[PDB]
DNA sequence: ATTTTGACGCT
DNA sequence: AGCGTCAA
């Protein structure tokens, strides 16, 4: 009762851009706007591989990882934008720069955690407290929440349903209580409406958001009403929401760990986890995972929003599948140089922008026939931002993988260079 | 022969 | 450190 934590101490939002790379391309090229569209990498093999899909194209069944040639079978009028190629490889600079546009806007509202190229968490707890003081007990008009869904409501047209749910929620709020978690989430949603309006006004890009008490629930909430909408998941909404929620839908449970939860416990839904003691869950999944699951299935998580707006690593990667695998020393050295030149360009820009220098170079390769994605991943010192030195050092680190008694055997099917371990500069 | 990323955990 | 998991 009075000593049972409820995980309602923070207001956390997760903002995630809608079909992000597509919107970047649609801003640049108005002919792509409001069309079935996808972003592809490469072209010669099966029309290229799709990495982002507009909602209009998703209605035809087009998905990420599809070859463009097959997507065209589902959607004959599908429009395509190609990722830039530089030095023989896909180059993601346009999307990294568009991401910075969005992150810098979000950072005006609160400190952010950059969780991917297109999404960030924000801890709105302080901002909500401030806004609740500026409010002075006044009620919250539905007009301040024009794109907000309240998960679980209404209870007892889709825009009409959205407004019915919001009306039920607001009618039940105790606006007189500055410590009420539900009121805090509501003010958080007002702030997120403002943040999302600023992103769209200042970049042209639309996004969705989740508002809840922790990162996992905010991320889950965000996807409930994509695109171009935001969703509030209250603590009270958790039992019903989790009662039919597949375990794999919760962040970190979409892979082998989640599959093992399902198999070992004989359950399907997140809510079913409440029927195990913390010790039982720790016995199956480890101390850390077990405690995390015990709290998470009750809607409780403590993972903080970390104050980090910039990536911690800067990497360059290229696969050489099938016949294109690298079988000569000239080939390996040429491609290591291509990757190192892109890396040097990005590192020099990062140093000028962000007052830091990377100090370690990680080199990773895959050899043809290896079942693992990396046959070798080894580090060396990164002492100067020079592409020829970095590529020579990478070659020195990998050269003893060549079992050729000029030739490279087995052929290399992947090269990867990554700068890590930044220090102030 | 989806690829190109990038954070964090384990030992 | 090097390897693995998870997800964008
Ligand atoms: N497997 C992959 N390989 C390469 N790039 C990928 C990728 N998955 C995503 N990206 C890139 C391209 C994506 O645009 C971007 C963000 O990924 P999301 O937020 O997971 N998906 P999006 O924003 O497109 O649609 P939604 O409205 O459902 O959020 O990351
Ligand atoms: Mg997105
Ligand atoms: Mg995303």
């Amino acid at each position: 009762g009075p000593h049972m934590a409820t995980g309602q101490d923070r207001v956390v939002a997760l903002v995630d851009m809608d079909c992000f790379f597509v919107q970047v391309e649609q801003r640049q090229n108005p002919h792509l706007r409001n069309k079935p569209c996808a972003v592809v990498q490469y072209k010669s093999w099966k029309g290229g591989g799709i990495i982002a899909v507009s909602y209009e194209a998703r209605a035809f069944g087009v998905t990420r990882s599809m070859w463009a040639d097959d997507a065209k079978k589902l959607c004959p009028d599908l429009l395509l934008a190609q990722v830039r190629e530089s030095r023989g490889k896909a180059n993601l600079t346009k999307y990294r720069e568009a991401s910075v546009e969005v992150m810098e806007i979000m950072s005006r509202f609160a400190v952010i955690e950059r969780a991917s190229i297109d999404e960030a968490y924000v801890d709105l707890t302080s901002a909500v407290q401030e806004r609740l003081q500026k409010l002075q007990g006044q009620p919250i008009s539905a007009d301040l929440l024009p794109s907000t869904y309240i998960e679980g409501l209404p209870q007892g047209q889709k825009e009409g349903m959205r407004k019915q749910g919001l009306f039920q929620w607001l009618d039940s709020l105790q606006i007189d209580n500055l410590t009420s978690p539900d009121l805090q989430l509501t003010v958080g949603a007002v702030i997120v409406e403002e943040m999302r309006a600023a992103i769209e006004r200042e970049t042209g890009f639309q996004c969705s958001a989740g508002i809840s008490h922790n990162k996992v629930l905010a991320k889950l909430a965000c996807g409930l009403n994509k695109p171009n909408r935001q969703t509030l998941v209250s603590h009270g909404s958790v039992p019903q929401l989790f009662s039919q929620m597949p375990i794999r839908k919760i962040r970190s449970l979409g892979g082998k760990l989640g599959a093992s939860v399902i198999e070992i416990l004989g359950i399907e839904y997140m809510g079913e986890l409440t029927q195990f003691t913390e010790s039982q869950l720790q016995s199956h999944f480890g101390e850390k995972n077990g405690s995390w699951l015990y709290a998470m299935c009750r809607g409780i998580e403590h993972d903080p929003v970390k104050p980090r707006q910039l990536p911690k690593t800067i990497g360059c990667s290229k696969n050489f599948p099938g016949k294109t695998a690298l079988a000569t020393r000239e080939q390996v050295q040429w491609w290591l140089l291509q990757l190192a030149q892109e890396l040097e360009e990005r590192l020099t820009k990062d140093r000028n922008d962000n007052d830091r220098v990377a100090t370690q170079l990680v080199v990773s390769i895959r050899v043809q026939g290896d079942k693992r994605l990396s046959s070798l991943r080894r580090c060396c010192a990164l002492t100067r931002y020079d592409a020829h030195k970095m590529s020579h050092d990478a070659f020195t680190v990998i050269k003893n993988c060549n079992t050729s008694g000029t030739e490279w055997s087995p052929p290399l099917t992947m090269l990867f260079l990554c700068a890590t371990k930044f220090s102030a500069s």
